[PDB]
């Protein structure tokens, strides 16, 4: 089906992010629920380095620039699929994500979803939790 | 700051001139958008609209698809607390279906707001055709 193919895909290009993608991803979910806000194509998320040095517990001097890295790197990739549609079968090329920000004065970054991976965000929290 | 707008409009000078008609046939199509829907081109509407090669027209529809794709802009923005560097794509998502001569694209969410100066700016470009 349609559905397990994307999801196919997304889980294998999953291995590609590094850690702190993984992490920027988290964080942005998390963030999102905490402060009352749903995933979506169009509006931008939230994360602040205080939440990656509050989960993570990481350098706090090299968290932000962490982030800022890491939203450039998330930024730059891409993954292929294949959908079916009413006259055939296309194939897809999405973005993780559409838009990425940062602002150096309060230590955030900004993402948005690209739409293919919106209704996946729940199983990439389940792919990139540890424990 | 740099303000969206123009940063944008100021990137379309950019594209080539394929990467601009497929934008333009897309609204076209869609009038005949949001961050969410796939938009479909035709081929076919290429090559009646516009005085290409029809042998090559869809080929150099995928071609431009990719570089499209490909590209990005920046600007900024104000917040309470200070200035904000935005990274924004032109499209989130391309497809296309070699059977039936069709591409896709669907327009990142910095890009919804400016469509209908996008047409504008590419009509004008274009009206002999």
């Amino acid at each position: 089906s349609d559905l397990i193919v994307k999801d196919n895909a997304l889980m294998n290009a999953s291995y590609n992010l590094a850690l702190v993608e993984q992490r920027l991803i988290l964080l942005a979910i998390i963030e999102a629920r905490e402060t009352g806000k749903g995933i979506n194509a169009n509006d931008p998320l939230t994360v602040h380095a205080s939440s990656y040095i509050n989960q993570f517990n990481v350098e706090r001097h090299t968290a932000y620039q962490a982030l800022k890295d890491a939203c450039k790197d998330l930024f730059a990739r891409q993954f292929s699929y294949q959908e079916k549609r009413e006259r055939g079968r296309i194939n897809i090329t999405s973005r993780w994500v559409s838009q990425i920000g940062y602002m150096d004065d309060t230590a955030t970054v900004e993402i948005i979803f690209a739409p293919a991976v919106v209704p996946l965000i729940t199983r990439l929290e389940e792919q990139f939790t540890q424990y």
